[PDB]
């Protein structure tokens, strides 16, 4: 083949292509504020459904892909790592078996799970999975906000009013 | 015309036909718990958006039809009336100008507003409208739960993940 | 005809079908606040045009149908009745000649006058008709708001600015 | 449309049309006997699967629609209300969030839940939902029988004998 | 000699405000309040077209009288420096026409964001000046039918 | 597919492709000069409309996409970060919820907000959003110029002279 | 009653200048400064069409106030003798429209070659008069896109 000249166009933060939800799915996005932690400790963060997903009908919605990313205070230093895995007996061990890890030392600070949790219900997601957060430096409560974006079947129960009788 | 014989089939509570949201709309349903009130007092209840609708994008979604109904403790006695109207200077006066009133002395305890608030944004709904609740008997806090069902344009911002960059 | 089973679907307050104005007509809606009155007294309420209809031109517009309904404070008890009639010498006698009465003891507290006043002008409506309000219990001022909805030929005076 | 005269034919108790289960579904019907309760108390009644649905396999069957109705002793007086809701911290609060209430003051003492619980399994029905029963007068045990009819995917575990 | 016709699908609502008492050379703020027929939540969303302000003075009112419609000001007298038109009784045509300034805002926004300002070189007794406001706006649809009786 | 050799052609500062406004939109560009701040402090910078957009009519124009980038004095050292978010109770928390951050440690010191603020008016942009600026080292006033480029519906109020 | 529409491919930029303090009967020079959105080298080359000057006075300003746009003068008061239009508060229409005088010059040339002149028979306090300048010019193309991020 003949050499092809290319020009790599720089893009700004936020310009990345957004991953579109599957047909019939929507992406629910919510946050967890980290707890205070000593240096080099890995903390478990429970996954709790937002109120709009906690109803009897909505708890059963099947999960698709899952995205995890971190919101750090601008002054946070050191290494911050986070992942979603099946609940561990030892919190630190989560990073040894996670299929993706959000690590602030990387160019892209985000962990995508396109297959690992597909097909479970939202309730199962809360019961079986845990978020793990590691910091090389001690964390004050709220230093890190964990953003969890969970793709799931679109709820249908709210496509109509409650019958008036 | 020749007389037509008909049989009126009784239906149970809950069997009423559900009003389907308009194409491109969904129905958000949330509750307000009444405050304590003396007998025959009309109380104003602020309309506050649920967390899932409070974002910058979602606050702008246009309203369609609005439904109001009441959840009373089984032991609540006397007359209970509620309505949604433009915010009043005198709370009791709301019932004099409301286009619909949910009244527990009626066979159907519900107030539907198919036209009165169509086209405003959710933020406008919270800023301009108020729920009014009247009881002939004194109310303890939580005696009445006001159910507000607000049809509005389906949010689109959650049809994709946040770009990872 | 064979028997036809039916289900009567419940409907809520506010779900009733709106009556559409005739082509070339519009519905002007305004309110009158009741005066204080003793128990079982019938009070006369003057019909006054809202500002936008009180001009020389607009008060010539012809009336179609007229709707009356009542807004009660939630604490109002007893029987409240209202009607629109030609002005009476004895206020209570209005109810003996009214063709429709708004009565709070009914499921629909409203009175429709589809023919009685058809063809008169808004000025004639204000000059020849009166609203009558009866309460079994004493009324405090503003206890009852009378809603009058008058269908009339759509104004054309409002289709232009005042010349300057 | 020209006026259509109709005759409303009286129908007796028991003549109402039965709601047919969806294709591939069946309706399982069982009862719960109310516990003694003081006047104006709301009691929680656990939803327990009948023996034939309590196996590991059958408790996975998906729910469709749910019907609640009440069987009262003929001497029971006062107001009796019942509903099915997600389990409540305060029993009386169930009626504030129920989408349907069976109420003996109505002509039809029954509550239908056509959507609220659709898709959950029978095990989830037993684990997440509760029956709530309110009486204005004191209840003696067994005064009220709560009839629960749960539509669910037709069992296939019952299509064969236990292997031997 | 010829009235300015409203745009197709629009109509002109005309109402008045009676001036408050004011000392000489004071600029007074006058709130814009919708008439009753426009005060429903639905009618409050009707889009504005053109706006006309003109003044009705008692024939004995002397001195200079000026008025304008502008976005609400921190200093009332400063309205006349930014107003896109001023009704001024010393001119041949005592009126302020705003064909563009407010096009597209809702009646609610008109009432919330704009203020009428009125200046008089001499003291004003209450009701000496009637401010006339004519607001062209989308024709209401909510009042093309009676209120549902149920 | 057979291996495809490529040559990555170097490009200079300023050679990047410009993002074209949507049809019927235009990009308004203005600056805010940073305030003095201590090391590691996050400062809130109010978003104020330029004079030509501050009229009653123009502040109703709907927003499209928003671009943020930073102009640093050549001597500015340390880490400087900035973002646009909904107004925060704690300024430093903006970076935990921002969908994009302009960061001088990157090759491209800019943040694009293609969806977050789509559909709001310019007035709502000024009233609900805030610019947040963080520096690891102390900032002297004017050390950093924040460039905000807001895509919005093309004004039509500017298509005519003021009537006279 | 009807606004003058800009030519196809043109738009009207409108900005203001706050008058300086001035003694009675002095003519003051006011520099024409482009707004920020027009100050880029590219936007400075946009061709001018028509120009409008009008005045916003505090309602209590008395006496005669005049203003014009002309090529910069050695004697400020002499501007009014050669101005092709003068905004004069004693007239019915207080504005100066220049449909031809500056057609085709660039915005840069407008700022460099022309001056606003303001005369008042009485002393002016700073900000008593706001001069409004509306310059029709070719629509900018440079701001139809975001700045390249690299």
């Amino acid at each position: 083949r003949v050499v092809q000249p290319v020009i790599v166009e720089p893009i700004a933060s936020g310009q990345g292509k957004a991953i579109k939800a599957w047909t019939g799915y929507s992406v629910s996005k919510w946050t967890a504020s980290c707890a205070a932690a000593e240096a080099k400790v890995t903390s478990a963060i429970t996954i709790s459904l937002p109120n709009e997903l906690s109803s009897e009908r909505n708890k059963q919605l099947k999960v698709g892909r899952v995205l995890l990313w971190l919101g750090l205070l601008p002054s946070v230093s050191g290494t911050v790592k986070s992942c979603v895995t099946e609940t561990q007996t030892t919190a630190a061990a989560s990073f040894q078996v996670a299929l993706a890890v959000a690590d602030n030392s990387k160019d892209v600070v985000a962990a995508m799970y396109p297959e690992a949790f597909k097909g479970i219900t939202l309730e199962q997601l809360t019961a079986d999975l845990t978020i793990y957060l590691y910091s090389s430096a001690a964390l004050t409560e709220g230093d890190v906000i964990v953003h969890l974006e969970v793709e799931h079947v679109r709820p249908t129960f709210d496509d109509s009013f409650t019958p008036v009788y």
